[PDB]
């Protein structure tokens, strides 16, 4: 079917070399000055003009300087421009005449001075009547009105196009004897490329009887060229037969649109339709584009400001994020307190915020494995786009949801996880007026789509499509997105202060103490004996060390085993811990062997806590684990350079002790 | 003070009362309930002649009827109009007439009229629009529109004049045929025009003066009235002239000018302002047509403007996605765009203790000062102004806009303005009270602005805000790195400090233990063979007695470091106790393990001394024989390291 309706492009319109009867229509070379071409009712026009002209071949020995105003002659000479029409009136003939290429073109229509001031006072309502328009909906329907009380058709209707050429009726204004058409939708076919792109050249085209016979034109003298020309510019231009019969199947009589244009885009139409034949003068075909023009002016100032007023609201939503950004809440906490708001902020069913591993939903989402597939997907899908959005997610990412899901729309901002935003397929009945028909149609230009016969109501329905994402959602999202981002960073900010503080606090616990005992390590105990032994050589100062280890230990690794010795070792320093005193320091030397650091502390006492500690260590509990004893060497500070000397003299002491009777003290 | 009370009684004079017309038409009043003429001006017998032979003198207008005076289609129209101020256009063979209802009246208007028959006005309104559709910048359609105005009107000097948030004034477009001097961008006092003056635009957006040495006409009075209060003209054209006003034209050199308010909704935006060296009168048509062409012309400029916000927000959002280096780096690579983006000549940013500085900008210590002395923003155009005593007294800056620091600073402009004569102080005599006059001269003087800076617009605020975000969490992600760098190296010394010996850099005693049991479960699972090398250092004492615990922990270094060169990349090696050392060799059969104590036992022999003790090392060996606990094998291990060291030390024993 599609190659039918591509066919409609053979048509020349531009090229019918005929004109509506309701005019007529000269056509003049440039430098031969002649009247190459005229069109078969030329003579009841041009007679007004002359008297001579009673047949169409009069036309061949007349001459345009009898058949034309001075102005209109003057005015084609002068004009440098092409297609650039002039309108040139008489007291019973109305002119219109342009340059195009090798030829002067030349409309006349039958005219009669009517005054009034009725067009001006038309024009100073309607344009007061559109400057109080300040919404969409209010210019569309008061253009409609208006349009319809000037023209005065019976149905006129504000024709929308889609991005594809489709199109939507989006205002309309019917009287008694049409039906309304009012949300119907029509097909691209209904107007070809080629019929489109005439609003640009002449931004109303008129049609004031579907059923008046075409005029063709015939040539008067050889033109030096003989390829059809080009009526583009005019107003007479005969319409194709498909359209009329067209027409006829919507069950009108005579039509009038106008191009609504933004810059140079044709945005839409206004259609106008009557159940009978009906001429407009060219004044009123001056007031009804003037007026569209105006109107859609004051459109797109309405669409230019409600950007501006949207951007506003996100501002204050934004405004509201760091409200609640000051009092400390957490990130998910402000995701569920302003994603309602967000919903209507982005026309959109539902969201679902992702940091890390944790996830926060609002409204219509699907589950958390559906989402991570996304996040995923989204991630091996690499764009490197600051968001991914579709309103058509099963075609834009296959196999993704699971089976039967309703969620169409998708936008997602990256953080650094992902911000969501999702929209449920809207499932939009459309009604058109009339099913798409495969009807065949042959033409002078090759075979063609013919024009459907029903325009009677016909739904249809598409599925798997939500609202397309506008282009400043995108930015508010990603702003919002964004406003979440900054949150998060502080509270784990908070959150990384609190890890490093426990991780430097644990590593000086490392640092100094054994794992297994929990006294010093050695390298803690080496520090205090070397300083220790700096200040008692400043200060003539005095102190000791005791240096003990334990006696056939292996014994009771091997009988018992390296748990039990383990909590023997725990025992011992527990037990000789109790007896240290204050300023003492208690460390483990190396594998099985402590040493004490005992300042302030002259012989006898160093010898009696000797004492103390081996009978603290006889004493102690057992709970079912074997007697242990231990040998101590002790000694105390002589004057030494290098506190390796008095670990010389503890240590073989302490191996004195051991030769003794393991259990005995030695200096 | 003395001025300030002169320009203020202006605002006396009710000029939408003056009981009077202008010449070039002329008026009656009518009483709705009554139907009575009550009103008439003083000139209104040479008009309504047409309609009555009886009427030769204005007193003959008493004993008239108005359904002789009027066109039946007016009457009808002003019987059913409901609305007030809304006047009726109904024109015969010779007359013009423009009439609406106010209150309790009917007010009429008259000017002569002939019927003119063309299409010229159609192809003035296709060419105007034409050319305003083609303007695509705020200067092509104001320069557009006043060459069409004066085309359109044939006025001798056609000037576009928008007004301040202050109510003052600047010509922004001129189109000048005649000998005029040009009075573009110079500026207009407020009292110009006053607020009772620019209200009438909202009543009648065109103001038609033909004549500025056109006698006025008073009304004079009829049947007598009900009510006897002024009546409200302000909605028709006739409405005759402050004698200040015409007073300020001929002073101004005008004989005759038109003006049409330019309104953005319902906001004065300004005026299309028209002068003539002589008198000039415009038809209705031509006025229409005027009128009708500036309001598209508006409504076009204002969608140029708010094309213009929607584009630089596009550039804004471009900037800030070139943004997405530490937030310094930044700054310094970014600040010259931002200062296009933003219409400032300087930015300083404050981290911490920190800034960093780009173009015109005060001092640190003055930059401290400033937030110091500091809504999501602040923001001010004169300085001086509302922050007194902040900056240095002879400083250029005026402008400062603050978003928490981000600073944004704006350089004083000392912008000279040209205004249209000197200020002049002359007192007049009115109705209402002494009041201000019309200056004399227009002549050019020159007044100077210190002190200010351009005002901050509002998508600027909005910009700023959005870059300064954008900033922040590039210095959010700067530290988070150097956070988690510090935690890393935190918690990996953790796992050093956890898992191997200070001194000697192996594995400690705990870590061996874990491997020997998880060793010892692999093989007790799936009949794996390892053995264990538990070796110990030989007279190691007489080391720390002759020469030092320093040399002896270099030996101990010096003897894990000679000895992990031997091992195979599955062994561990570990520091068990003291200087007794431990190796765990999976997948190892006794003879192999013999073999790898001996290779360890001879690395240790032959090592580095370096001015060091020679070093021996004597080693026990034991193997996975289907062992409960691992403290078995230790124990094995250690009676063959025990026996090793009796019978001779330096030797390997299983
Ligand atoms: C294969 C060719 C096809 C074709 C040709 C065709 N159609 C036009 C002109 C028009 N079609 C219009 C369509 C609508 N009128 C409405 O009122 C609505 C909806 C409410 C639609 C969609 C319109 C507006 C025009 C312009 C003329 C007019 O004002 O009616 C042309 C151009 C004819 C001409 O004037 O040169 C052509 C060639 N139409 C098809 O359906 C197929 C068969
Ligand atoms: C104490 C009262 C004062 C006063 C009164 C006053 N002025 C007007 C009318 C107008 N003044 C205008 C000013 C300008 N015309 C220009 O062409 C320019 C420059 C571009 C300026 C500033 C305009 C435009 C009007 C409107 C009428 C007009 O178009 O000429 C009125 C109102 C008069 C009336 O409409 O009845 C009044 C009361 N002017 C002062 O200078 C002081 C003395
Ligand atoms: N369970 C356990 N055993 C350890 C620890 N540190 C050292 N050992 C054991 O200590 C033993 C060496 O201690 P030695 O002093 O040489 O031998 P001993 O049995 O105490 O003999 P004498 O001191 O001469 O009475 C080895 O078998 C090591 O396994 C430890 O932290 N835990
Ligand atoms: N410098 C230093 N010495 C240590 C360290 N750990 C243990 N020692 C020394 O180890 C010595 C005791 O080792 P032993 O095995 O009992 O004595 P030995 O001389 O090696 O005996 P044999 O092995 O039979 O030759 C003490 O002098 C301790 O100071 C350490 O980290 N650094
Ligand atoms: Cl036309
Ligand atoms: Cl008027
Ligand atoms: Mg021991
Ligand atoms: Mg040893």
């Amino acid at each position: 079917i599609s190659k039918l309706i591509a066919a409609c492009d053979q048509e020349p319109i531009h090229i019918p070399n005929a004109i509506q009867p309701f005019g007529a229509m000269l056509i003049v070379e440039k430098d031969t000055q002649q009247i190459v071409y005229a069109s078969a009712n030329s003579a009841e026009y041009f007679s007004v003009a002359d008297n001579t002209i009673h047949e169409l071949s009069d036309i061949k020995q007349a001459n345009i300087n009898s058949l034309l105003p001075e102005h209109l002659i003057s005015g084609l000479a002068s004009a440098i421009r092409e297609n650039e029409p002039i309108w040139v009136e008489t007291d019973r003939l109305s002119f219109l005449g342009w340059r195009h290429e090798n030829y002067y073109i030349i409309e006349v229509e039958r005219y009669h001075v009517q005054t009034s001031n009725w067009f001006e006072i038309q024009f100073q309502r309607a344009f007061q009547k559109l400057r109080n328009c300040k919404t969409h909906n209010d210019l569309i329907n008061t253009l409609t009105r208006l349009i319809q009380e000037i023209s005065g058709y019976d149905r006129v209707m504000i024709y929308q196009f889609d991005p594809e050429w489709n199109g939507r009726v989006i205002a309309e204004s019917v009287r008694q004897l049409f039906t309304s058409m009012l949300n119907h939708h029509f097909p691209a076919s209904d107007i070809p490329a080629q019929a489109r792109a005439m609003y640009s050249i002449n931004p109303i085209r008129i049609i004031p009887d579907v059923n008046a016979e075409p005029q063709p034109l015939h040539m008067i003298h050889k033109p030096q060229n003989t390829e059809a020309v080009n009526l583009s510019s005019g107003v007479l231009r005969a319409v194709s037969p498909l359209h009329m019969q067209y027409l006829r199947n919507f069950g009108v009589s005579a039509s009038t649109s106008i191009g609504i244009f933004n810059e140079d885009e044709l945005w839409g139409i206004v259609a106008c339709h009557h159940t009978k034949p009906r001429a407009i003068g060219r004044r009123i075909r001056r007031l009804l584009v003037r007026t569209v023009e105006f109107a859609a002016e004051r459109l797109w100032l309405i669409h230019s400001r409600n950007v501006e007023r949207y951007m506003v609201t996100v501002q204050a939503a934004r405004e509201q994020l760091s409200t609640t950004a000051d009092d400390k809440h957490s990130s998910h906490e402000i995701v569920i307190e302003h994603a309602a708001d967000w919903c209507k902020l982005f026309r959109c069913d539902g969201i679902g915020y992702l940091r890390g591993e944790e996830l926060t939903t609002y409204g219509e989402t699907p589950d958390q494995t559906t989402i991570n597939k996304l996040v995923e997907w989204l991630e091996e899908n690499g764009k490197k786009s600051l968001f991914w959005h579709s309103h058509m997610l099963k075609e834009d990412a296959p196999g993704l949801l699971p089976d039967g899901s309703r969620f169409a729309g998708l936008l997602a901002i990256p953080l650094k996880s992902y911000l969501l935003l999702f929209r449920v397929a809207q499932n939009e009945v459309r009604t058109w007026a009339g099913k798409p028909e495969k009807l065949s149609v042959e033409t002078s230009t090759g075979t063609m789509l013919g024009p459907r016969k029903s325009f009677e109501a016909w739904q249809d329905e598409v599925s798997g499509k939500s609202q397309p994402w506008r282009t400043a959602q995108l930015y508010a999202a990603r702003d919002i997105a964004r406003d979440l981002l900054i949150v998060a960073d502080s509270m784990q900010l908070n959150l990384l202060n609190d890890q490093l503080a426990d991780a430097n606090e644990n590593l000086e616990k490392l640092a100094s103490f054994d794992d297994l005992t929990g006294i010093f390590n050695r390298r803690r105990m080496e520090d205090r004996l070397e300083s220790e032994v700096k200040e008692a050589q400043r200060y003539k100062k005095q102190f000791g060390i005791l240096l003990f280890d334990l006696d056939k230990f292996k014994s009771v690794n091997d009988t018992y085993g390296h748990n039990i010795g383990d909590q023997i070792l725990q025992n011992t320093c527990a037990a000789v811990s109790e007896t240290l005193r204050d300023t003492d320091k208690f460390g483990r030397w190396g594998g099985e062997e402590f040493l004490i650091i005992a300042p302030q502390t002259g012989m006898p006492e160093l010898m009696q806590l000797g004492e103390r500690v081996r009978a603290a260590v006889e004493k102690m509990q057992h709970k079912d684990l074997p007697a242990v004893t231990i040998s101590i060497g002790v000694a105390e500070f002589q004057n030494d350079t290098r506190w390796d000397h008095m670990i010389d003299r503890a240590d073989k002491a302490m191996y004195r002790a051991k030769e003794n009777g393991r259990n005995q003290v030695c200096s």
